């Protein structure tokens, strides 16, 4: 049923500085996760423009922001393209050992923490409010996965039987117990509208 993976060495030592790192501005999580979601639904827009059946999986592009206070757990789904399972295996679809390089270089001349996005590693990020992550994906080509790390160097993928998603990804973040700020109605429309208010997709908050 369930497959356990080491990180490679360059992620396992990006997500040891996300964590260990003290680093007060943590909102910038949320900015880097709908920025991922934003990407991949660009990519199943961009792909269903010469093949509309590519969307017989949902045709609607968004974004839900989704808290939830008695699990702890702040949901971000999209319906973007999602990940095949060698995707997320492959540092779920991102050039981690690479970006995580160009990032430290980055962060040796002066770059700070929010600038990781532009090293393609912005999912990463997760971990300054997540004690454990858990993405649930499916991409027209492949079945349903949930893959699942609390860090410490490995994490886990399995075949997914939870509730059908139809299509994209969905990130839970379990987060930290002094990190529940996140949870809150006001905190999350306050970051949407600072540093994501412009993206092209409907975000739609969820109230509890
Ligand atoms: C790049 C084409 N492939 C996808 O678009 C899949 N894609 C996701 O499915 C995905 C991953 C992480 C996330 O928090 C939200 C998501 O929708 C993805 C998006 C960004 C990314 O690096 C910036 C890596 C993967």
């Amino acid at each position: 049923e369930v497959e356990t993976f080491a990180f490679q060495a360059e992620i396992a030592q990006l997500m040891s500085l996300i964590i260990n790192t003290f680093y007060s501005n943590k909102e910038i999580f949320l900015r880097e996760l709908i920025s991922n979601s934003s990407d991949a639904l660009d990519k199943i827009r961009y792909e269903s423009l010469t093949d509309p059946s590519k969307l017989d999986s949902g045709k609607e592009l968004h974004i839900n922001l989704i808290p939830n206070k008695q699990d702890r757990t702040l949901t971000i789904v999209d319906t973007g393209i999602g990940m095949t399972k060698a995707d997320l295996i492959n540092n779920l679809g991102t050039i981690a050992k690479s970006g995580t390089k160009a990032f430290m270089e980055a962060l040796q001349a002066g770059a700070d923490i929010s600038m990781i996005g532009q090293f393609g590693v912005g999912f990463y990020s997760a971990y300054l409010v997540a004690e454990k992550v858990t993405v649930i994906t499916k991409h027209n080509d492949d079945e349903q996965y949930a893959w699942e790390s609390s860090a410490g160097g490995s994490f886990t993928v399995r075949t997914d039987t939870g509730e059908p998603m139809g299509r994209g990804t969905k990130v839970i973040l379990h987060l930290k117990e002094d990190q529940t700020e996140y949870l809150e109605e006001r905190r999350i429309k306050e970051i949407v509208k600072k540093h994501s208010q412009f993206i092209g997709y409907p975000i739609t908050l969820f109230v509890e």
